[PDB]
């Protein structure tokens, strides 16, 4: 079999995969990024296409341009299951040609240096003397079965994993999640009769009965093209996802054409805190792989750039000190948990509060305005509900009569808050991580048990 020597192997060349290949070009390395999809389809998984306005600055990556702009977006609008209270979020974004765009991202990397093979599989891990050195590829392209061996493998593959599950399970980097942990989402991008009413808004709906565990979205794609989808969570029971969507489509988008479909079809989305290690050696995952999704709202193209960028600036460490290990990998970790991570793993105890409430407890929630429509974007832009805000929660809520979820808000900010101090004091070292994870286990067996 044929042989070729990389210093970096990405695997996967989605939103995540691209971001590492793009920051780590031009730094003096070789290195080869694969993906299954033909080069045009590359980066076309189902998707609502939102993505934050923030997350761009922060990494210096390239500005939506053009064609991969469809729809500029200025806000969000969170209908309550009723639909009696409509909160207005302003929060810049973009509503982007997800495949045109990563295109795009892939195509300036090849130009920095770096070489993108479409049409290729990562088949088996390689794995000799306890350290990932590489993987077999199949190149459909040629016919070709290729032994590609690498310092560094970058696990970008998605939610499938389909390269780090084929690890032995000692790792701590073949870390699965559980069925609860995630969630199934469906979408479809139609065509609208009539025209869009604040088409530069997202809308979010909040339904317990039409999206348990998720919520419903109609985010618009211009000026009559709109991404309408829904999200439940898995591992409860729930019949099939486009049986709820079948059910309640006109509730949420009545003026969509349904003869003017252009895509359909959805996957699966983890709403969890990322893997507890996203570094061992010779590997590091990121994106959907290493679970860096929002667990709250469910978006993960934003915090997949970030896991790339982090994964770039730890590889580039661990070169200049030529340690592959876990410990010369490391600063992955600690540098994914300083910018998502530790507000991931709070929001995780959150989502499983919020996921918990009826309708009637989003329904008073909201009419009432529990929360101010603009803690509600601090709570998720820093992941953290404050003690103070938490405390004019609760005076609210006492004024409610009948028992309620709601009543442990103050529990669930103070847990909140507990988990995210323990992810700021993230292991220095891989000797701390094993301790370090019991006790979160500790913290979410608690606060899980907390909620019965
Ligand atoms: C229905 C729905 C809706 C949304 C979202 C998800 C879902 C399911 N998300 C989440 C978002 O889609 C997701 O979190 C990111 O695309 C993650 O990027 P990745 O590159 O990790 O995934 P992605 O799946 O794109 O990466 C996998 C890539 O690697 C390739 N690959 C996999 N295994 C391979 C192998 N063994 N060999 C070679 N290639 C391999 C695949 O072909 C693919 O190109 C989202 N996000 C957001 O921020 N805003 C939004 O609006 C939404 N909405
Ligand atoms: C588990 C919980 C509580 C929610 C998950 C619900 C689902 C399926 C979420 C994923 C589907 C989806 C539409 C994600 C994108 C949502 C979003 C707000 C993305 C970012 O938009 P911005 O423009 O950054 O604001
Ligand atoms: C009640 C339930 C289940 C969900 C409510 C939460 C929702 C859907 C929306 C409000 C949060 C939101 C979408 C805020 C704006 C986007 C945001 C938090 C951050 C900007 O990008 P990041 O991806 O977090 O980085």
């Amino acid at each position: 079999m044929k042989e070729l020597k990389y210093d970096v192997l990405i695997i996967g060349g989605g939103f995540a995969g691209s971001s590492a290949a793009y920051q780590l070009s031009r730094r003096g390395l070789k290195i080869l990024l694969v993906d299954s999809k033909p080069w045009n389809r590359i980066g076309d998984k189902p998707c609502g296409d939102a993505v934050s306005k923030a997350h761009f600055d922060k990494l210096g990556m390239p500005y939506p341009k053009g064609e991969e702009l469809e729809n500029k977006i200025n806000g969000i609008k969170l209908y309550s299951p009723d639909m009696q209270t409509v909160w207005t979020v302003n929060h810049e974004g973009f509503e982007l040609n997800a495949p045109l765009y990563n295109q795009r991202v892939l195509k300036e990397a090849q130009d920095r240096g770096v070489e993108i093979w479409d049409l290729t599989t990562a088949m088996k891990p390689i794995f000799e003397d306890g350290y990932v050195k590489g993987a077999v590829l199949f190149n459909r392209r040629t016919n070709e079965e290729l032994t590609v061996y690498s310092k560094v493998v970058v696990e970008a593959t998605g939610y499938s994993r389909s390269f780090r599950s084929k690890l032995p399970p000692e790792l701590p980097i073949t870390e699965d999640l559980d069925d609860k942990d995630a969630d199934v989402a469906y979408r479809e991008v139609l065509l609208t009769k009539e025209d869009i009413e604040d088409h530069d808004y997202l809308r979010i709906f909040i339904d317990q009965e039409t999206s348990p565990g998720g919520y419903w979205w109609y985010f618009p794609k211009g000026k009559n093209k709109v991404n309408v989808g829904l999200g439940i969570q898995g591992g409860m029971g729930y019949p099939s996802i486009h049986e709820y969507y079948k059910k309640y489509l006109d509730k949420y988008a009545p003026d969509v054409d349904k003869s003017k479909l252009l895509v359909k079809g959805g996957a699966l989305v983890p709403t969890r805190r990322p893997l507890y290690t996203m570094a061992w050696n010779g590997i590091i995952v990121i994106g959907d792989s290493g679970f860096t999704v929002n667990p709250v709202h469910g978006g993960g193209k934003g915090s997949a750039m970030i896991s790339g960028y982090c994964a770039a600036k730890a590889i580039l460490s661990a070169f200049e000190t030529g340690d592959f290990s876990a410990s010369g990998l490391w600063d992955m970790n600690i540098c994914y948990v300083n910018e998502y991570g530790a507000k991931q793993a709070s929001l995780d105890i959150f989502r499983r509060f919020l996921q918990k409430l009826s309708n009637d407890d989003i329904n008073y929630g909201m009419k009432k305005k529990i929360i101010k429509e603009e803690d509600l974007l601090e709570a998720s832009e820093k992941g953290d509900l404050h003690l103070s805000v938490a405390d004019k929660a609760m005076r609210v809520i006492s004024g409610l009569g009948r028992p309620s979820l709601l009543f442990k808000l103050k529990a669930v900010a103070e847990s909140m808050k507990k988990i995210k101090e323990l992810y700021l004091n993230y292991p220095r070292s891989p000797s701390s991580l094993g301790s370090w994870r019991r006790e979160v286990d500790n913290v979410l067996t608690e606060f899980n048990k907390s909620l019965s």
